This record gives structure tokens, sequence and C-alpha cells, in this order.
């Protein structure tokens, strides 16, 4: 079964499956189509699944697509742990510039679901984390928008202390407000 | 580019997904929609996503849901290795009976694609195996049919030199001329 907890933010919701364990092993519906329209209330369709692997420390900056690109994730860590986070960027939203964070883990089988509208971002807590999550729309790299992980306006409470290990392109993000220019 | 393999059964595919990285560092989609049906030729959608976890030996297999409720499932393991099989139970197929074997394992990131009309088993090779798939239909155990994995009228070459272990459920499973392949 499927427990889902709602976050700060009404949209973001995180899921937590209970599998069916046994000698083999276990065994989990990590998604049901049916069911999670039924839970959010709208139609909506995963058109790419998405899986990765990071070193301890590597932050994957804030990402996000603009307009008719933007992409609803429901992310989930199929090995180690992330702390993975939701911001709010819908500047008419009420939880504007708000953020969710939760730890994401092979061993919690948590998942998060980030609808279109925010921007997503995790940090590598153990040695390596594999990474897998699936988008409601196509990776558009003329649609790409980033915000720095650290920007103050939104205020991210990182797990960590040390400064985290960032791509060329997530270190030169620009900060909340600039980032949305013209959104 | 990304690499899609045509085995001894025509509809039965294995794909190698463009992987970007090394193993300490990676991304890849595991999944596109567009990608997917363009290269099946036909509309495909998947409903609901399975993960599993199984100790080496743990065999799970020949499954098949009957009818309206046949599943298309694209199949991967994103840690440790198995043998995954794909067996043609169409009765009016030139290939009926016949079977596909493939190595998938986290780090050759291999996936089958085996259509409606097939049955599906795996044996896990690793200490631990995480299989992962997709189905274009929803579990229906009143719809399922099981076939006993050592069935001599297929023959699968199995790999693992010592006996799996089985469910249950799976160790009951009848022979290919005893299964309900239909209705
Ligand atoms: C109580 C329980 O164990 O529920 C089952 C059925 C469930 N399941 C299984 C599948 C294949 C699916 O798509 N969705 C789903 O919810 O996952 C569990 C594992 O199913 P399984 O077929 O892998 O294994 P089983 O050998 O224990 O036989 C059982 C099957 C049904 C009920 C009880 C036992
Ligand atoms: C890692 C993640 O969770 O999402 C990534 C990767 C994703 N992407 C990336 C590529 C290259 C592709 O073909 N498809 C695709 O969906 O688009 C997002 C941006 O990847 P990026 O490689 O363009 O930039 P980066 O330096 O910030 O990684």
């Amino acid at each position: 079964m499927m427990i889902v907890i709602k976050t700060a933010i009404p949209d973001v919701l995180i899921l937590e499956p209970k599998v069916f364990g046994d000698e083999r092993g276990f065994f989990f519906e990590s998604y049901n189509q049916q069911t999670f329209e039924e839970l959010i209330g709208r139609k909506v369709t995963f058109v790419q699944d998405n899986h990765s692997k990071s070193k301890k420390n590597v932050l994957r900056g804030l990402h996000f697509q603009r307009g008719e690109n933007a992409q609803g994730k429901l992310v989930r860590c199929a090995v180690g742990e992330v702390f993975d986070v939701a911001v709010d960027i819908r500047k008419e939203s009420p939880t504007f510039g708000q953020w969710v964070g939760v730890n994401l883990s092979a061993e919690n089988k948590r998942q998060l679901w980030i609808p279109e509208g925010f921007a997503h971002g995790f940090v590598t807590l153990s040695e390596y984390a594999e990474f897998l999550y699936k988008a409601t729309n196509y990776y558009s790299p003329s649609s790409e928008g980033s915000i720095l992980w650290n920007d103050e306006a939104i205020g991210i409470e990182w797990p960590f202390s040390q400064l985290p290990e960032l791509s060329a392109k997530d270190a030169a993000a620009p900060l909340l407000d600039q980032a949305l220019l013209t959104e």
C-alpha cells in the first residue's frame, strides 16, 4: 500500500509505499496511473523516465522548464539517499518562494511529487545515490531555467555543511528573481 | 546513440539506452514515450511501474495475463544482474513456444521489451537484484497465468548452475500444455 502525506505546500505530496516483503525479497508498484490520477485529482501523463547517479555531496542545482515545457516530476531514490527539494516558483502562488525538503532513500522508498510550477533540486547524502524520476513533459534545453541552490530569498536548509559539488551550470545559476525575470 | 537489437523472436526487442558519463556519475533516459512509440510502430501506454528485489537464485516467473488483461512489459535491472526471459505464447504465432534470454544488469543497462502475448520470467544472478519494469496494463490476478520455469516444451536454458528458489505460487505453475493460455 502507499501512504500519501501532504507537505507545507498543498500541491506537493510525499508518497510512502509499504512493500510486500517475503523470502525472495520484496515487491511493490512504484507507480500506478489510475491510483496517481485519483490521488492528484487530475489526469497526468508521464512521458519520460530518467535515471542518474551522483557521488556524495553532489547537488544538482534548482531546475525547471518554462511555460508549456514545465515538467511535473515524481521522484524517488533507488540507491542510497538524497535530500530532495521542491520550490514553488509560481509568481501568483500564495506559497511562492517556499520550499519543501524531504529525505528520499532506497531504504525508505519515499517519493516526492513536484507539480509543474516548481523548481527541483537534490543533494547526495550517501557515498553514491541513484535518483529516478518521471516527468510529465520532455526535456527541452531551450526551456531550461535554474536558480542558485543557496539563494537567500528561498533559504533552503540543506542537510550539509561543506560547499556542494556543483556542475558548471548550477554553480552559475541566477538568483530566484533573476531566474524568473520573464516568467 | 541508443541501440535497439532485434532478437530471434521478431516482436521482442533489447534496448540499450544512450548513457552519459561513467559508472560513478551518469545519467540516461530509461524511458521516453515518443521514442518508444515510433520504435514499436504503435501507440503504447504504460499504466504501472513495478519494482522488486530478489536474492541470488530466486527465479520469478513465467507469468502472463490473459486476453484483455495481457501486459506488455518493458523491463530492466537497476541493481545487480538477472537473466531475463520472454516466451512467445501466442498459439497462432510462428514462434510459439520459443524463448529469448538476455542478461540485464545495473551495469549494462539493457532493457527487454516483451509484448502482450508473451510469458515473462527471470533469475537473480547477483547477490541481490532489483528489477524494475513498466506494464501496459494493470495487474489482474484473475487473468494471470503461469508456466513452470523448467517446462520442457519451451526448454529454457537457465544460466544458474544451482536449483532456483521459487515462491510457492511459481513452484506450483503448470506445464505448457496445461497452462491456461486463453480466455
Ligand atoms: C499480499 C501479497 O503478497 O500481494 C502480492 C500481489 C502484489 N502485486 C503483484 C503484482 C505483480 C502487481 O502488479 N501488483 C501487486 O499489488 O504483490 C504481492 C507479491 O505478489 P507476487 O505474485 O509477486 O508473489 P507471491 O508469490 O507472494 O504470491 C501471492 C500473490 C497474491 C497474493 C498473495 C501471494
Ligand atoms: C539529472 C536530472 O535529473 O535532469 C537533468 C538531465 C535531463 N536530461 C538530459 C539529457 C542530456 C537528455 O537527453 N535528457 C534529459 O532528460 O535534463 C536535466 C538537465 O541536464 P543537463 O545535462 O542538460 O544539465 P546539468 O549540468 O544541470 O545536468
